[PDB]
């Protein structure tokens, strides 16, 4: 990884040191960015659920993946330990109770934590431009590609989205996040995915959604939307979105 600076360097260093562990799956990986692309053709309105217990209206994560599971493209589960109160072992119950893809949501660094997403449940895992080489990114998209993980590539600004598309990213999520305030920059997301390829499959992280801004934003080629606070809160909306 790169080094940084704040509470993402600690996390970086936790990340580097995290042992791998000792589990083995219990399914077939179910494709996310397939199932993405099934939904569209099916005019399916496809949403992430995101789920984490804290950050820099807590919920019991298996209960909540229970709730999306009929409604949900896939869930999100956040398993960095020390900000986000995450786990591999919620992590494995999750992926063995639920039939939808999972993307494991964390800080990946190194190989091994890819092995921890497979042998724990995860159909996909997230990388981070902004804590990653180019070097690096390229090496661990091919190294979770080879597993039949599509990663999700996390993008907040032009220049990680330029290095997503040089070294081949096929599915991108359009944070648009200061990870020091957690601060979405909508009017940036809007550039940004008008910037993507239309054969990359493109999910913005939306903390809340407008009337029309779904809508608005799929006009602009949108594939999926991961939506965090707004279900937190109200995990009944997912059933709005759908029906
Ligand atoms: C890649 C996983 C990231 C997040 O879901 C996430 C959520 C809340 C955050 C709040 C912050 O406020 C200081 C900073 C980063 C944050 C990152």
């Amino acid at each position: 990884p790169r080094y940084l600076k704040g509470w993402l360097e600690d996390v970086v260093q936790l990340s580097l040191r995290r042992p791998s562990v000792h589990a083995s799956r219990q399914r077939p990986i179910i494709s996310l960015n397939e199932r993405i692309l099934e939904f569209n053709k099916r005019n399916i309105t496809a949403i992430i659920a995101y789920y984490l217990r804290k950050s820099p209206v807590e919920r019991d994560p298996i209960e909540y993946a229970k709730y999306m599971e009929p409604y949900a493209v896939g869930l999100s589960i956040k398993t960095e330990e020390k900000y986000f109160d995450g786990s591999y072992e919620m992590l494995r119950k999750i992926a063995s109770s639920v039939s939808i893809p999972i993307l494991m949501n964390d800080f990946i660094v190194k190989e091994s934590q890819i092995d921890d997403a497979y042998n724990l449940g995860a159909d996909t895992v997230l990388l981070i431009v902004e804590i990653l080489t180019e070097r690096e990114l390229e090496s661990l998209l091919e190294y979770a590609r080879g597993y039949g993980m599509e990663p999700l590539i996390l993008i907040n600004d032009e220049n990680d989205l330029d290095i997503a598309l040089r070294i081949g990213a096929r599915f991108i999520t359009i944070y648009s996040m200061n990870f020091e305030t957690g601060e979405i920059n909508k009017e940036n997301q809007r550039k940004l995915i008008s910037m993507i390829p239309s054969n990359v499959v493109k999910v913005p992280l939306l903390d809340f959604f407008e009337p029309n801004e779904i809508e608005e934003l799929r006009k602009l080629g949108v594939n999926a939307f991961m939506i965090s606070s707004s279900l937190m809160r109200n995990p009944e909306k997912i059933k709005e979105l759908i029906e």
